[PDB]
């Protein structure tokens, strides 16, 4: 069983020992820090961790028993703050005395802003405000992949438009490949559900079911596939029957959307003889609801795409849209989904569109550049102290490292607010007490033990939308 | 409760339609496939196994789940229902699947079999890849623990050419990632693979993995000293930094202790704090009890040489033997930001370059350690390579024209020892020749059961440094 006693970084273990002494308050922020390409960022993943791990009671005499004696061994020493774990047991049935204030989640927040703050409601458990510091920043993931994958769909979103007229089938354009690239298996479920807040085609199943108990969805699901091959679903036939494994494939799913990987041995020639001569009459055949979807998965991720369309384009009836862009007939799309993020994306849809290919053509596939190549860095995404009650009195705290303004944190109370123009600020020292802003944007979802505020996933994905789906 | 019917990347569900007709064996392997990381520790396979593989796997209950969710995930009923209620009826919900594997610890160089994974029944040839996604994401544990021991070698080079020595060079490379990961159980993973190479961790979940999973003779794998962070400083206000590392540092009197010094000045608080005002509270300290100076930003190499230059001038500095200048033994320093593979490589050097010995330096690392690491790093690879259709097996692979490097390897696979004491791999069942000796690889797995397991003990020792094999 999961125990929040051994959730933390070690050396806050001691660190009860080390604030000054008289404090009654620890009052902890979070930011993606500004960098002085991403300048805003998708508050996502809060919920999650509020209901799994810091919610209900999350002491017993045995978690605090256990605990003792890991740290023991650990430290080679008795410091471990007993008591005051006892203190929250007793006194609050092992309900963390905790206030956790956030901005909504789904909420596209600027770079330099605070999303949520942290501090305790009981003089006693001061300590506890940084205890919890790890477990909470481990939010950068869900908010770093709904971010990045967000920007992903801003660039799918404007060479879309341009070269089709609208952004027909956008949300389905980018799909999650991810779940074996990742570190674990809730990595996946909560890396597959950040990006599930953008777009509907998902392969990581894990995502599903965490989005189901922890946001929920009106439909019955937030994500969706549809039959497709693999290396040694294909390879299987042996190398001389890849013919053979195509027409089994396609002829087993006739009648629904199918993907075929064709680069097993020579995707040119696949395209060309296999696809293009040989099966052809099966392919053209397919109703527009179920088209077959070739799949190249090697060599230079645009210089293939081009040359798949290429070939593509003389072998089966290309069309000219309205905006000049060249289309495959409706039963035929491809997918690109092999080395694949935010980088080669732009690089492959610009490719397309200097080659008058449309981007309705193509829906792209990414793994590791989805989920796991990822870090805390890309955002900046740090938890620090910012306020203070010693003596009965309040100090604003706060670091400013001599050799990295960068890293300088903000000073006293905070709270978020919206600009006249309509934009975000972040006050400090309190100053949003003097009510010269609108109301605070930050929302008490965390209150002694029990979640106060949530958020569907048909919300979060409403909140997050891109500003040109607004325009429609 | 985990659903391993829920476990696999959803195009697998569409599988067992796609294979040829009257298939019944799928036999399938795991590589790394081909700064150079030629050569690779083999450790994470025996948590997934116990974890998610073994035992009853597979109920009415898991298996009606999976029906409906995928029902709606595809818009349709793809599911292969009769084959998991195969399972069910027939082996009690326990997996028809062998699995060979290397010993957890191993170093092996690119381009072998690490595992292989083949059905043990014919109805469930399908059953081979469904459980690819699961064993796949080994990649980290095995990334980890590689990338890890990588700069193990670095430090050992360092250290033993300035001081003459190894002492305490598994302690020079703590764990600081906790924070810095996608997820708590990726913490755990991150950090025992980790552990396999060092033993200085902050990363706390990982010490309960090892001793659920591995064991050690030891009552814990990692160790932690006290230590401060920017909030312990910064709440005593601006004006009092001197007070809060004074109190600090009276608190933990007699255990080594860590204060991180750079929350507003760190060249300020070397020299004139602990350097002058509270010079008296340092040489005191015992041998056993060091303070620790722990600068946290600014350019990493440039921090650390102004820091030990500045300590040399306000602290007794002494000379080795190797020549190498040394801080006296109640004040260390640690290097925790901004620390990875390549910065570590170049701290080092341009520490022995300034005459400084290794042995004044530990290192802290956080993403760099635990996260910022991909599965194409090493190529962590599963293919199928071996099928049998009609009663006849077939040697399978894939060569994409415009890539040679995802070449697949053929047929039934075996990992050998050469005459000179090297790997190799032998493709097409060609191990069955017996030129190369016995099979090295061991049945790990089997029909439900964990057949072979080892200690992190064992593990430990599979993956010292040869440097360490040295005396
Ligand atoms: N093609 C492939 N691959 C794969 N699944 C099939 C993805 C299907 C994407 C099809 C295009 O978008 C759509 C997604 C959903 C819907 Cl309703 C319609 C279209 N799965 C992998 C591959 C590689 N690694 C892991 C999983
Ligand atoms: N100090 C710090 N950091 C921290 N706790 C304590 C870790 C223990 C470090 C022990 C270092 O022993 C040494 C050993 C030998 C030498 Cl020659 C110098 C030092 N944990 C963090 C920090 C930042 N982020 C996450 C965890």
């Amino acid at each position: 069983e999961f125990n929040i006693l051994l959730a933390t970084d070690s050396y806050k273990v001691t660190h009860y020992k080390q604030y000054p002494p008289n404090t009654s308050k620890v009052y902890s922020y979070f930011e993606c820090r500004e960098k002085k390409k991403y300048e805003e960022t998708v508050f996502y993943g809060l919920q999650y961790i509020l209901n799994k791990y810091l919610k209900g009671k999350v002491v017993t005499k045995e978690k605090i028993q256990e605990a003792k004696d890991v740290y023991k061994e650990h430290f080679q020493d008795d410091v471990f703050n007993e008591k005051g774990w006892n203190y929250i047991l007793e006194k609050y049935d092992g309900h963390l005395p905790i206030e956790i204030k956030a901005v909504p989640e789904g909420f596209v927040i600027p770079r330099g802003n605070v999303l949520f703050t942290v501090e305790n409601t009981d003089p006693e458990c001061y300590w506890l405000t940084n205890w919890i510091e790890t477990i909470l920043v481990q939010s950068w993931y869900p908010i770093t992949v709904a971010t990045n994958s967000r920007e992903q769909k801003k660039i799918l979103a404007k060479y879309l438009l341009e070269t089709s007229g609208n952004l027909d089938g956008l949300e389905y354009k980018l799909h999650d490949f991810g779940y074996r690239g990742v570190s674990s298996q809730e990595t996946a479920g909560i890396g597959a559900s950040a990006h599930l807040v953008n777009f509907k085609g998902t392969d990581t199943v894990a995502g599903l079911a965490l989005i189901k108990k922890y946001y929920g969805t009106k439909d019955p699901v937030p994500g969706y596939s549809v039959p497709a091959a693999e290396h040694s679903t294909i390879t299987a036939w042996g190398k001389d029957h890849e013919k053979d494994a195509f027409e089994h494939i396609v002829t087993q799913f006739s009648s629904v959307p199918v993907s075929v990987v064709s680069d097993s041995y020579d995707i040119y020639n696949a395209c060309e003889k296999i696809w293009g001569e040989d099966l052809r009459h099966l392919i053209v055949s397919r109703s527009t609801q179920a088209p077959l979807i070739i799949r190249p998965d090697s060599g230079n991720p645009l210089d293939t795409v081009l040359k798949v369309l290429e070939i593509l384009g003389k072998k089966f009836p290309v069309t000219e849209n309205s905006k000049g862009y060249k289309l495959l007939p409706p039963y035929l799309r491809v997918i690109q989904g092999d080395g694949v993020d935010i980088n080669t994306l732009q690089e492959i849809v610009e490719g397309m569109k200097q080659k008058m290919w449309s981007i309705e053509n193509i829906a792209f596939g990414s793994g590791g550049g989805l989920l796991q190549k990822l870090t805390r860095d890309l955002l900046n995404c740090s938890f620090k102290c910012s306020y203070v009650v010693t003596n009965g009195l309040g100090i604003n705290v706060f670091k400013d490292p001599v050799a990295d303004p960068n890293k300088r944190s903000k000073k006293g109370r905070l709270s978020l607010h919206r600009t006249p123009a309509g934009n975000f600020v972040t006050l400090e020292e309190g100053k949003g007490d003097l009510e010269e802003y609108g109301q605070d944007l930050l929302h008490t979802v965390f209150k002694n033990g029990k979640v106060t505020k949530s958020y569907s996933f048909d919300e979060i994905r409403k909140n997050a939308q891109l500003n040109i789906e607004l325009e429609a």
